[PDB]
RNA sequence: ACAUUUAACUAAAACCCCUACGCAUUUAUAUAGAGGAGACAAGUCGUAAAGUGUACUGGAAAGUGCACUU
């Protein structure tokens, strides 16, 4: 897959219309052997289920795709990335979905298909998460994915999905 | 534990005890499994008020609390 080149941070200043490299107010991991090492880590991806937050630049997402997922959902909050997302969807055809919207609140249970779910009892049901989100909010968020563990809902409708 | 016999008109003969050491003790090797250090990985890799210590941290790219230094 030909996927486009990673946006450098010039151009992701000038794309916050922010004109400058001290407001970031964020940090961007935009070196691909760390973000392949860490989709490496979230374990065997082949045609697997992945959803896939706060992207950001798209480092992590680029690692994702080159890894043979069959769907990438992708949620992003910062409507100025979905343009560099949108390009990467046309890069590869039908292996990408963007959501523009808020993790804390999207609603996973309704995303994949229902032939997906599989019983608590058996193995993970081939959906995985993996996040590089601001260190501000992944901790509501895994506080909250904890809470629909011990309920079995939310993201875990489909079984005993891995996160990463 | 165990015990002085014969013999002695020259002088000699005889002698023979019974008790472990083991699931004890020392060191070493082999084996399941787990954990460290070394090579700043080399590129046909990518690019352009502050500080120190300590305590908590569940909206932690660091913050707050206390004490310090310039
Ligand atoms: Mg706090």
């Amino acid at each position: 897959c030909r996927l486009p080149p990673l946006p450098t941070i010039r151009e992701i200043i000038k794309l916050l219309r922010l004109q400058a490299a001290k407001q970031l107010s964020q940090n961007f991991l935009l070196d691909l052997r760390l973000t392949d090492k860490i989709v490496r880590k979230a374990g065997n991806l082949t045609n697997a289920y992945v959803y896939e937050v706060g992207p950001g630049p798209g480092g992590i997402t680029r690692s994702i795709l080159n890894a043979d997922v069959a769907e990438l959902l992708v949620v992003e909050k910062d409507t100025r990335f979905i343009p560099g997302l949108q390009m990467l969807s046309d890069a590869a055809p039908g292996k990408l979905r963007i959501v523009h919207g808020d993790v804390l609140t999207f609603k996973v249970e309704k995303a994949f298909s229902e032939s997906l779910k599989r019983p608590w009892e058996d193995d993970p049901p081939n959906v995985h998460i993996i996040g590089n989100l601001p260190f501000s909010v992944s901790t509501p968020l895994i506080i909250k994915w904890l809470e629909n563990i011990s309920c079995r809902d939310g993201p875990f409708v489909y079984g005993r999905t891995q996160m990463t």
